[PDB]
């Protein structure tokens, strides 16, 4: 347990990530774009920087970056949600109505579906929210435990006025997605056919079903279906606390979602992000025609420090989701382009050489609010999770960057590539020496990333105080983590290009932008 100082703790607050004024924040709730505003809701504890007393916080922005706080949307003030207003999604009907479905928890820990809607649809800020007088609207079916009945998805249209929603759950150890039909969002009929099921995964929370285009570069409206359309099915795997997705096809007539590759099904395949990244939710953005993904990153320090600093957890910069057309077997996640409006000034590092076992300093000034874009070239079984990080030297790795580093390398956070034997390219983030404090996470995170002939090894890094977001090969693989250094803070945080390979030297070109505050404050 580290004697954290006020100066060390205040430094952890983010400059441009969404974060409430104080206290605990969790799952993204009912993201929508309505009347010129991006709407974001989130699990929020009014009382303490720990999970509990769940309410829905509410915030708005013109651009998905410059957020403005609004009053609480939903409180724990009805018998059916007295134990908490858990997560939920929004469906926007063609008549202009917004239906917000959420799970409310009773004093007996019973989870039941409820309906909320705006008190005034003419208000673009959607400040006030009303709970349907006839709540609660749906309780667990005979095969599902009433204490584990959660997370209604955004609905998709069938025909004749009927919509479909997904509620994840489990049969014994099999993860499942149930589908309910409705016409009025007040009565729900359980379909006999499950959306999909995968053995040995466990509880599926926060289930997401959405379509992706195979030809374009735009997101698809949630109800879009066809023979040229593929469907991503995503679930939060409760037992692991990590989000998994799979690429497949969905048939309206059958209601079955079928994976493109059974060996990479939901829960046993790929993730949006290989780091700390949970309860991810997507919404369709009509203005720029994107599908955007929200996900929260938990603190990786001690609860003692969380209580000391008075706040816990952040949301990541929202990302676009698009099908990787060059592989056909993964998605591409990339920060929304509006993050670039935070860029103040740039510095370029052209063709910087880094020999075997070397470390090259990159003078950028302050290295705590950065947007880094780098390309790597190599001049003329492994597993990130069980590797020794940047210390484990190989013939063609590890090489990459050192963020949140100290002058004398006493604290460092490597984000790196590793080429192992055909070639498997690994992308990892190494926490093992991030901080001199022992009451923080020290794991090494990462996975393989596809690298195609003719491509340079590229990485993007978003450095924002206590949170780093990393992107390999244009977003084929992402790693989000938290850092809590004791010395590598304020002016003392440095950036390094590093090569700890033995067999080769690397040549990197970089560009580094300093990043402004998102100026997240209350609404005017
Ligand atoms: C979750 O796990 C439980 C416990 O294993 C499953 O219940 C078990 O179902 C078995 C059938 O697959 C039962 O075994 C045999 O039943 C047949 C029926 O003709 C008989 O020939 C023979 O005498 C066996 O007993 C077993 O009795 C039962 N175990 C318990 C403790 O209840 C459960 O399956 C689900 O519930 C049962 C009651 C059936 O309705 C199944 O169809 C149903 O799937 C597992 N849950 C799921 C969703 O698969
Ligand atoms: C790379 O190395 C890591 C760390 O060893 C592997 O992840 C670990 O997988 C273990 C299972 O193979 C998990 O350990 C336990 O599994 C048992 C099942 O018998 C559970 O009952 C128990 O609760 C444990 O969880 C463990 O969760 C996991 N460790 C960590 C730190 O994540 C990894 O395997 C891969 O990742 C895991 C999360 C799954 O997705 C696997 O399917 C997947 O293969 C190793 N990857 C390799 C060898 O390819
Ligand atoms: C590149 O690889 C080298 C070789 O692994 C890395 O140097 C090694 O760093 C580790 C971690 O700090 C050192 O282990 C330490 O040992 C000391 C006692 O000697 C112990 O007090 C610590 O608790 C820790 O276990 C190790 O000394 C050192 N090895 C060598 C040969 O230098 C180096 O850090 C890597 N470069 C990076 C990450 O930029
Ligand atoms: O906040 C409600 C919302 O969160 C979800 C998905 O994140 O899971 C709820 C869940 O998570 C909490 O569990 C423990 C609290 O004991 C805490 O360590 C963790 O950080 C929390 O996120 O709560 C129950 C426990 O009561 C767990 O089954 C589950 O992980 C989602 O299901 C829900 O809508
Ligand atoms: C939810 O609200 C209640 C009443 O306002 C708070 O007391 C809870 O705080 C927790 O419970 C009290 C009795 C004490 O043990 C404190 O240490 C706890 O944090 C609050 N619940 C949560 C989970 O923050």
């Amino acid at each position: 347990p580290y004697p954290w100082s006020n100066a060390q703790l205040s430094w952890q607050r983010t400059a441009f990530h969404f974060q409430p004024e104080r206290s605990w924040m969790s799952d993204p709730d009912g993201p929508i774009f309505y009347k010129g505003w991006y709407h974001f809701f989130y699990q929020y504890n009014p009382d303490n920087p720990v999970w509990g007393n769940n309410t829905w916080g509410h915030t708005v922005s013109r651009d998905l970056i410059h957020w403005l706080y609004l009053p609480l949307a939903l409180a724990a003030d009805q018998w059916y949600d007295m134990q908490g207003v858990f997560s939920g999604s929004a469906t926007c009907l063609p008549d202009g109505r917004i239906m917000m479905l959420y799970t409310g928890v009773t004093k007996e820990m019973v989870e039941m579906l409820s309906l909320a809607y705006p008190a005034d649809l003419s208000d673009p800020l959607l400040v006030e929210w009303v709970k349907y007088p006839g709540n609660p609207i749906l309780s667990a079916p005979p095969g599902v435990s009433p204490t584990e009945f959660r997370d209604a998805s955004t609905g998709w249209y069938v025909s004749n006025g009927t919509w479909r929603i997904a509620i994840g759950a489990k049969y014994n150890t099999t993860g499942i997605a149930m589908v309910y039909e409705t016409k009025d969002f007040k009565s729900f009929k359980l379909l006999e056919e499950l959306l999909h099921a995968v053995p040995d995964t466990g509880l599926w929370e926060c289930v997401d079903l959405y379509p992706v285009s195979t030809t374009g570069e735009k997101g698809l409206e949630t109800s879009v279906n066809g023979p040229k359309v593929k469907h991503v099915l995503k679930a939060s795997i409760d037992e692991q606390q990590r989000d998994y997705y799979a690429i497949g096809t969905y048939d309206l007539g059958t209601n079955k979602w079928t994976p493109d590759n059974p060996e990479e099904d939901v829960g046993i395949g790929l993730r949006y992000d290989w780091g700390k990244y949970y309860a991810s939710k997507t919404f369709y953005d009509p203005k720029k025609q994107r599908r955007v993904v929200w996900a929260w990153t938990k603190e990786l320090d001690s609860e003692v420090a969380d209580r000391e600093k008075g706040w816990a957890n952040v949301q990541t910069i929202p990302r676009t989701v698009l099908l990787d057309q060059k592989t056909g077997t993964n998605v591409l996640l990339w920060p929304v382009e509006e993050v670039e409006s935070l860029r103040l000034s740039s510095k370029e590092f052209s063709k910087v050489k880094a020999g075997a076992g070397s470390v090259v300093p990159l003078d950028v000034g302050t290295a705590t609010q950065l947007d880094i874009i780098a390309e790597f070239e190599i001049d003329k079984g492994y597993n990130c999770t069980t590797s020794g990080g940047a210390a484990e030297r190989g013939v063609l790795g590890p090489f990459g960057l050192l963020v949140s580093a100290t002058e004398n390398l006493s604290e460092q956070t490597p984000v790196y590539f590793y080429i192992a034997k055909n070639f498997k390219t690994f992308f990892c983030l190494d926490e093992s020496r991030s901080s001199k404090a022992s009451d923080v996470s020290k794991q090494v995170k990462g996975f393989t990333v596809p690298v195609l002939d003719g491509e340079k090894f590229t990485m993007r890094l978003l450095v924002d105080h206590s949170i780093v977001e990393s992107f390999a090969q244009g977003g084929r693989s992402c790693i989000t983590s938290r850092v809590y250094p004791t010395e590598a803070i304020y002016g003392a945080a440095k950036l390094f290009l590093f090569n700890n390979a033995t067999g080769a030297s690397i040549t990197a070109s970089l560009k580094i932008w300093e990043m402004n505050s998102a100026f997240i404050q209350p609404f005017h």
